[PDB]
């Protein structure tokens, strides 16, 4: 089997997307711009596990353009875009992913990306940990062949840190999830753009003059609050951390407990990443037709079960849009059944945010692979200079003119003209 | 013929919409709250010409709930929503409108709303002027029967002022288009919400870090500029009026000529309402894949013909999304073929903005009809106290607590406790 | 007597100020740029009554540079800046104004500006109405000699409208107070800049994280709210007008009654222009050390008498800064004794706002005087094209590049290439 | 000698200040609220070297209220406020500081805080390093007596890291300068408030409609850019770091080089902290009367010498306000002679920012002293839980209602209900 796609007749339609997305993903394109000749990953056989979408497709072809051997599989049974997957398979790349697979076909798709024409994979590019996990639990033999790993998710990195603590980790990893260019875009800037896209696409509701309660003031809460605020809404924040809470207050946001906020909000967004954010006692207080959605942790922040078990009626207005009737006589509009609203009611993050996240993947791959004896078994952070690098790949499209430190100023600041410009503890 | 709808089997699905929109249209609901008993329009036979949509539907039932006899027809061959029209016809109301009619069936639908069981229409509720025009040019006999007119559009009002200047106007009108609650919502607040809805639905493009050039700084340009600015874009304004231009400068926006701005922008929005805004000489300078859309005057602001006649390729990416290839090698993404992007790539204005516009209609109808000898033939402005009134109908849903002037303060300010609080020349 | 200044030895120090202010007052400078040669006011003998300050000084010399004969007096016993008045007197111009005059010397100063070497004044440039009043009540003989009046204040214009209603008005006036370039700057933009200057200069208090209650959402409330909001404060608005209240809600501001807001705010600003805004019942609820100031109507919005009559202690922290101790144990910091905080705790409005207000004066003077039989006795509004004109005098320093309508677009828009670009009813 | 103050007759006036500042410094007040009874610092003899001001005064009395023995001296010859210093000395506390001391009396003032009635100091609270340095270079004998150090400045901490690298450091330190509550307030929030206070107090210039060029987008540049933006200016950023540069672009700011920006700006702010930011080649291009000031590193960012050596004229407009005339005919307004504008043209940071910085000091002192064998010789970071703690001391005055994690959620999140809520690598 060369690959397994739903319909390869879709390839021609996928390429169209790829060539449009490319213009919005400068990181990946500049990667090809400076390395496609040097082929830094020449020799590597990257087994990738990442949702197969137009953006991910652009990444793969970049990995390939840098001289790498690549085998791909999605990291979610549905997340994969078929015309994008088809174009890859059709590109002569082995991809095993179709939208809506079985937990059984999924594990198989992955198993396929482990062995190449010249042998087994020597590098991992994971989003979620499944790839890295499957190898460790079932293919420990191959382990000694993989030069390094690449993780871009909290979950993925958490388990990575866990395995390591258990001496389980045998191949060194690079945590690209905590890069500022990755995090800021994945969390802050991304949700800032798509949050309202979801709410509007599901309700077409006016945001101005409304009270929006955003639970949590982390990067996502920050982007969501900012987003809503720009539309004319009165954002109220809830938090458990004193520092994030203070950050919000300092910005003009009222900070209360959900127990109080629930009686005031017209729109509710959870950014927590923790359980029991919006409960039944809150729903009973919410104004009529309050919109409740979640953009943090998949479906565990809102108590949907309660809505299902206590509402007098429930009518699906449209896909990912339900409107419950409470015994108190008030209606509650729920979005995406409590799952991520930006992905469930919108198209998720814009390509540009993807460009930063993925370029980090390329950055990691190029480094691990290129520096064989540099990283001991363990989950490391992406060297700052590399993080700074993915940032610079986007300046330009943004049409930003970066100034260069003179030898004099560099010496004054006691730092390299190109070398990292900030300490590791620096929080931008 | 009782009515003419595409499919009355749609009624049940329309009602659902109506009952959802109602919650977002307080003006109309409060109208019923205080007048449905007094039936202020009791005796009137309103012939209405307004796109038949869920929002317009809610309005009609409010006119009816106030004791009026109503006959309806859309004011655009396509604008009419059928499940919303069906529910009206099914409600026992005579509506003549289906999406996609012929210029012939359109004139007929209108002709139908002129005669009631008890005689001909005695009142007009028009959006566009067609109704008022058709009567004047073809049914002058009825003219002496209509107590008054209601116009809510510039076009509609312009022609009204014109007819009057020609002594053609025989029935007094009330220009509700220039009410601040009507205008601010229809122009400022509405486009502020939907502009980005359009661009995102068509391109799913990241707005932050992009240069947006908004041509014109009127109410629409103001809303569009504010909207984009909140997303992280660098808005550059163009203008012909020194006062609007100054207004923009005072707010931090750079103001230049399109001739220069064209070489800098990534997104282009026209708010002008005038011709020749974006020409071929501009396209030839725009960056690769610049997005160009219009939200002002229907399709006359951008030079689409040129794109059609000078591009090397043209490919429809999706409905209302075309991507031209210029001889210079750059691509230009055009939205809604130069027509309104919020209506052509999104769902138009939210119900709340509709609630303000329509409540003005109800306000006008109630006044003209209720004051037989108050208004001489001529296009008048909606009394300020009525404009203030539609505003108050929305405070509350907005959860705004308006304070009341004491008799002392009222005497001090030399104004009524409820009477108008500002002079006519006041610009909020 | 040639003039009456406190100390003419101050002249050299005044000129320094004048030459610095000039750079920030383009309107007056462009006036001289295009009219100092044509001398449009050649022949006029302007009797002016306007606080004698550096800005006003720049204006006078502009009136003079345009070929006019000018005699000046301040319109407030203290508002006059002496080094600015001295430089004028020293410039060979007759000015009768010193800071801190007696209600007796004030009336005399004014009486002096009525007669010139070539006869009595034939034009009035008033700010307050005193000049125009004094002539009407005591010098009716001169009345027939004055070609026109210029008023730039509400008070002034109110009385102007009153006199007219009583057939008292004998010389036509031009209400420049309602120009958008005058109003927006005097009210909106000015207070936006100076409000915080006052609070900071009096308290040096951090604004971020604080709740600021702004009473009134008119032009001043708008600027004050915007100002505070930008500093990170949570602004709560109070209003009696539904339209202004809605405008605030649509912008994300909570709107309540002072009765409730008083228990929440940390800073209080009155923008009302009406009495009994902050009363004793409010003070008793205010948080400890709440800052209360007024920027609307001079000292009638806050109930200071109550503070004086009910506080347990009162200690003057510094000029224009008092801190009362209430029986409840809470302290209340009052600013400028309830009088205007921006003038009383800061330097008032920046020169640029003055430039717009004054250029209006020049604009009015040039028009009335130049068009002898154009204006019938009555208070008229400044022609829009003139209002637009003062706006354009500032574009440039702002470095704004206004685009010019082509003959084609002008015809399309049905408006002049330079002629007014908007209808009188237009509210920018 | 018990202490050395300029004038102890000033004490009574100092106390007034102290009791006003206290209300704006909750951190210090809550410190006393919970520890004044337990006297956590009971036994310590703190030798402090910190500018003696009203704020610092409040801190000292807090250290004393916690059961500590304290001896104080300023860390700048002028920074010390005398009425604040007098009230401390008068309070029975030994303070050696007066505004305007000699580099000789300064070293002596410090020497005084080294020995107590019960022996030498056993703890250091330093701002700058002088204290810690003086002991190391001249009093190594005492070294073994000090349980720990507290540094809150970059300079101070830099040297600390340096000494340590040279094995010189003998007593462990705690870098409180890098706490987020310290840094965010000292750098971001503080300068955001005072920047404009400076410019306005020196020039009283309108900010709106002006182009402000902020060099550097670090914490200060962020606050300064945000500040100016809120006033209506068009902020242009310059940067050497790609990440900060991208951060700015993503927020709507144009990013260029000073070499280009210089030809556009009206106001110039340096936030760099590096040399040669604004040079003569820039001045020669700046618009007429451009305002140039520095708020970053004391006087090394702007090339003042050049202005001095190349201007045709130089006239001091007022203290800390000079206006040079260049050979090109343009004038350049310089603020605070290139030194910090917020301190030199304004009153510096508001008390609240001081409250966060100082509470960090108290936090450090309480920890080091209370945990004798917890910290090995070396510069450590303030435990996150302590940083979170100083944050919570201010929630409340801000009237923020922090929610508490349930045992369930805490277990889910795998974190303590009160324990730190974020990893060390977390950048808020
Ligand atoms: N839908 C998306 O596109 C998308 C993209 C990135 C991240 N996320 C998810 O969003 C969540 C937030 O991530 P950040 O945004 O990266 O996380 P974060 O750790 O920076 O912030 C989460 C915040 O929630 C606060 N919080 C925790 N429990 C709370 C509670 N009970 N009530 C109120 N506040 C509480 C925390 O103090 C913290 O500040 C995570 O689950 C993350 O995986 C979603
Ligand atoms: N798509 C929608 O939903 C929607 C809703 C309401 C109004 N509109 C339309 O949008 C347009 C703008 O309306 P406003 O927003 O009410 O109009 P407006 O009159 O207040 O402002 C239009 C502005 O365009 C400026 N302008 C005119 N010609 C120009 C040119 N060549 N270059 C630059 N600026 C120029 C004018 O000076 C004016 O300030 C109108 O055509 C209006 O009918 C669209
Ligand atoms: N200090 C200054 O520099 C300065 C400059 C210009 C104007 N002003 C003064 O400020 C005031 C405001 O002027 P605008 O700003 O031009 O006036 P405005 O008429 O536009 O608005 C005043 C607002 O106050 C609201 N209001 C009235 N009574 C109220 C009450 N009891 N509670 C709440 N809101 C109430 C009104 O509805 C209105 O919207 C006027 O007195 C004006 O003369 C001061
Ligand atoms: N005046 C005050 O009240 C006050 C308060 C705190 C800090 N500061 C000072 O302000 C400076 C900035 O501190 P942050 O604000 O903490 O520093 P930072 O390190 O976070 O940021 C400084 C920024 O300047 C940029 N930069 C460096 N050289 C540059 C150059 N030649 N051109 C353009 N950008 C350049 C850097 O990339 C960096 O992002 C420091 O000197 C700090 O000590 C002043």
């Amino acid at each position: 089997l060369p690959y397994k796609v739903a319909d390869i007749g879709l390839a021609a339609w996928g390429r169209k997307a790829l060539d449009i997305a490319e213009n919005e993903m400068p990181g990946l394109m500049r990667m090809r711009e400076m390395y496609s000749a040097s082929k830094p990953l020449k020799g590597a056989r990257i087994a990738g596990c990442l949702h197969m979408t137009v953006e991910t497709a652009v990444l793969i072809e970049t990995l390939v353009a840098l001289g790498a051997e690549v085998r791909w599989s999605s990291c979610n049974i549905f997340s994969t875009q078929d015309h994008a997957a088809a174009a890859i398979a059709k590109a002569g790349i082995p991809v095993f992913a179709w939208k809506g697979e079985t937990d059984e076909e999924y594990l198989w798709c992955i198993e396929q990306t482990l062995h190449f024409k010249d042998g087994p994979l020597n590098m991992i590019l994971d989003d979620g940990g499944d790839l890295t996990n499957l190898i460790h639990t079932k293919h420990p033999q191959l382990l000694s062949g993989i030069r390094g790993i690449s993780e871009e998710t909290t979950t993925g990195v958490h388990n990575l840190y866990k395995m390591m603590a258990n001496g389980i980790l045998k191949v060194p990893a690079i945590n690209v999830n905590d890069s500022v260019t990755k995090s800021k875009f994945d969390n802050l800037y991304g949700c800032r753009e798509s949050l309202i896209d979801g709410i509007k696409r599901a309700t077409d509701v006016m945001i101005a003059g409304k009270v929006a309660v955003v639970a949590g003031y982390g990067d996502v809460g920050k982007g969501c609050a900012q987003a809503l605020r720009g539309f004319g809404a009165r954002v109220i924040i809830t938090e458990i951390d004193p520092i994030n809470a203070l950050q919000a207050a300092m910005e003009g946001y009222e900070v209360t407990t959900m127990d109080e906020a629930c009686k005031e909000g017209n729109i509710f967004v959870t950014t927590t990443g923790c359980v029991d954010i919006i409960l039944g006692r809150h729903f009973e207080q919410m104004k009529d037709d309050a919109i409740v959605c979640n953009i943090g942790h998949f479906d565990v922040e809102i108590d949907v079960k309660w809505l299902n078990e206590n509402a007098v009626e429930k009518v699906n207005i449209k896909p990912q849009v339900d409107r419950y009737l409470l015994k108190n006589g008030h209606r509650i509009i729920l979005l995406a059944e409590g799952r991520l609203v930006n992905l469930g009611c919108a198209m998720g993050h814009p390509s540009f945010v993807m460009s930063n996240s993925f370029t980090n993947q390329v950055m990691a791959q190029i480094e691990l692979w290129t520096h064989p004896d540099k990283y001991p078994v363990g989950v490391h952070f992406l060297p700052k200079k590399l993080d700074e690098a993915v940032a610079e790949a986007h300046l330009g499209k943004l049409n930003v003119k970066l100034t260069k430190l003179t030898e004099k100023q560099a010496q004054y600041l006691g730092m390299p003209i190109n070398g990292p410009f900030k300490p590791d503890h620096y929080r931008y």
